[PDB]
């Protein structure tokens, strides 16, 4: 019944591995299907997961078109947008959120060892090359912000788009391991990078604080009682035991 | 023109210090009062400050009747609830938040030095009393807990006729001063508090993880316009620095 | 029949929390004391865990003399020391050490929300006080440094009859809680902090890496025996489980 | 004067190109060499470089004997070792090590664009193959695992003996790229190889961590010595630039 857009990103939503045959839903695997699991055993709801055709998050277009699992919210191609999707207010305008089921920040995936420090760092210089994923909310806060040293960080990204902005956060990580780049990433697909690729680190703190919430089109009467669902989730700690569950490892020495 | 219910918590909300008698809004000032001068600016609304009556948060008893703040939102006696108000998903169910203005979780303040170091601890133990404010969401997270070691604390906090729990964060400050008592207390009060008394500390890390919204009552068109002006105050690094000029 | 200096810091040595009697080693629980246990097993010594009286991990004085920890492994008091004792070439030149149990490097706790972002930021101003754990390894890394911006950092922290110094971790951290300071504390230590203070934060990346190891007097015959007792337990994976037994928790919001 | 032994590895240990022929120490450059020459200086000796005869690193037979590195330092036909050689328990019993000059462990090199994504996920399937360098750490890591999911791993690779275990890195790496094979490698080797090759990636995290040490038989009268010169190198940011410098 309900078709749920969702888009790849490691490790809230995978392709599983087996030997044997996979049908629909267990193709995939990761804490948004294991969240999403608890949901419609909470609120008794069947549903198809949808991989976003466009690969893209979501963002408006100068024409003024949305893409991305956005889109498919806005056009109801989609009843839920269960994923990291992030809730911002550009977003907001056009469809609902749940409240959020975890919070993260903007932050940076570079190199051990080299003397950057900062967003201020990256902005003051040129040899580094530096982005987001396109059609990201990353990208967007970059594209809107007033504030000077991200209007220089948008400036640069923008001029140099076809090689500064990565499809996909996979395609920005292989780019900072293999090239001298820096990627615009949220904390928390930071953190789960950085415990398995040990040459990597976060650099500087986090620029701003937001959260990833359940997308659905405005007025949906699903987002209240998804809401409520979530919160209780992570009342009783079963968030803490999902998040545990995906990010759990052995980590880096120092 | 819009009526905001509140209450009064350091640095959220606090009567402005005054030689001359102040009126009106002019008599609060705090964290609360510079967000919602942000959001009357931004959405354009006149407002009106007034303190729930019964100086509560908001719970439910087991008749099924709320109060506080929440109550007020419930039964239409005010707009919004501008105070450092928790979401949680039983509030949730009677009534609408903005998405969060500011993050927390419930820890533990103590005085230093001492023998306690987690509520798992405090769970064991009869020797140090704890407890919380009453009908918050502290409270009320410990009330319905099936977590064995919260349900056993929840026993040990509301026997004895509820004396462990508190009227209010200022009440339980002082008991946590004056005796043998930890407050399960949220994480930002925590943080304000231990900056001014050096004589308290946090036990402990967060025990769970959650935010202030703005409350209204349910379907009401300011609450997605609240959460739009929210969400872009704190992009624009203005929550950030409220936070900072408040904090000290 | 063994000996075994130690030293209180969480959460590696706590004392114990208990209503009832509690007696020798009994008294004392952390990540250190699951340590001993595993080697005194693994090698079959009685022993009984004993505090450095001075409560310092043990730096040389500008008159030449040894004090804590490292004092107590040279003049034979101690037959070994159990804790996060830190493996410098100023104490391998006076007592022994076992290869590292832990990794972790000198780093910054500071609060979250500020524009410092490094070591530089801190060295080059004097409004924001600084400093380290006196008579500790970070202590003797800037007072040894020939690198200008850590010489100018030990000036700094060294002035005044050292009032930009600590006793101990815990002063450290109370004073970054109350008043305009950092402390340089070691990467691991910050973990455990950082993910209980939730308004505190690492600053900057690792200033150097190291390790903890396990300290005897040089000529110890338990010398090389605990060198291949704790890679042992490293390659079983035994050392990964106490480190995930004692740091584990929550972690705070973003 | 000493006889350094080590072995091919990049970028450890290679072999410089240049047009004229380079003769002795000249014919070798890496990040080991660099080192090589640092401890030279500290300590003040000569040194001539010879690769380990049997090019192993060292691994003792079903038996009781040594081969590679290893064998030729207790025979004290070496006088060290500097080379990417694993400081591990079971060669703590028969040579003395330094402190590490450098951290690792072992994780997986396979090709990009598959579900694989841990060991647990080679070891439950039979269709990819796996293994490691024929008598390294990696090898011994295996076969001493009393790990389910590492003994059932050791399992399948002993028992595909041939195919499974390769000679050196060489041929494990173009084992992967010409095959459906994992080759299990040390962290700082793969974080090489993939900057290299954009068809190659690591799979998973660590399964491990340990240290690169200087080897030297038994009661050298060089052990402490170097110790201490490796940890001032650190100490004095030397050991970083050496691997910036080499691993770009
Ligand atoms: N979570 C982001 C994608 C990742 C990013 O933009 O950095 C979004 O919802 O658009
Ligand atoms: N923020 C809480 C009040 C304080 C507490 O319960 O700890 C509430 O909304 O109920
Ligand atoms: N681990 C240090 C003490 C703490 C510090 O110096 O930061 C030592 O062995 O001295
Ligand atoms: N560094 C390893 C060789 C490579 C490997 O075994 O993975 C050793 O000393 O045995």
């Amino acid at each position: 019944t309900l078709i749920v857009t969702t888009i790849l990103e490691e490790p809230y939503v995978m392709y599983r591995k087996s030997d044997k045959p996979l049908y629909g839903n267990d193709r995939f695997e990761g804490y948004c299907l294991d969240l999403l699991k608890e949901l419609s055993n909470i609120l008794g709801f069947l549903y198809d997961v949808k991989l976003v055709p466009d690969g893209k998050y979501g963002a408006q277009n100068d024409k003024g078109e949305w893409n991305g699992m956005v889109k498919e919210l806005i056009d109801h191609r989609a009843d839920l947008a269960v994923a990291p999707l992030t809730i911002t207010y550009v977003r907001e305008k056009v469809i609902d959120f749940s409240k959020p089921f975890m919070t993260l920040g903007i932050s940076i995936l570079y190199r051990k060892g080299t003397p950057i420090d900062s967003a201020d760092d990256l902005a003051k210089q040129t040899k580094i090359e530096y982005g987001a994923v396109r059609d990201g909310s990353t990208m967007t806060f970059f594209k809107k912000s007033k504030i000077s040293t991200y209007e220089k960080m948008w400036a640069f990204m923008s001029s140099r788009q076809q090689s500064a902005l990565v499809k996909n956060s996979d395609e920005g990580i292989q780019r900072v391991l293999t090239t001298d780049y820096a990627l615009l990433m949220e904390s928390t697909s930071i953190e789960y990078v950085t415990q398995r690729n040990c040459n990597l680190t976060q650099i500087g703190g986090l620029i701003d604080s937001k959260g990833y919430g359940v997308g659905t089109p405005i007025g949906s009467p699903y987002r209240d009682k998804i809401t409520i669902a979530i919160l209780q989730l992570q009342e009783e700690g079963k968030l803490h035991m999902m998040k545990e569950k995906w990010w759990r490892g052995n980590g880096c020495p120092s």
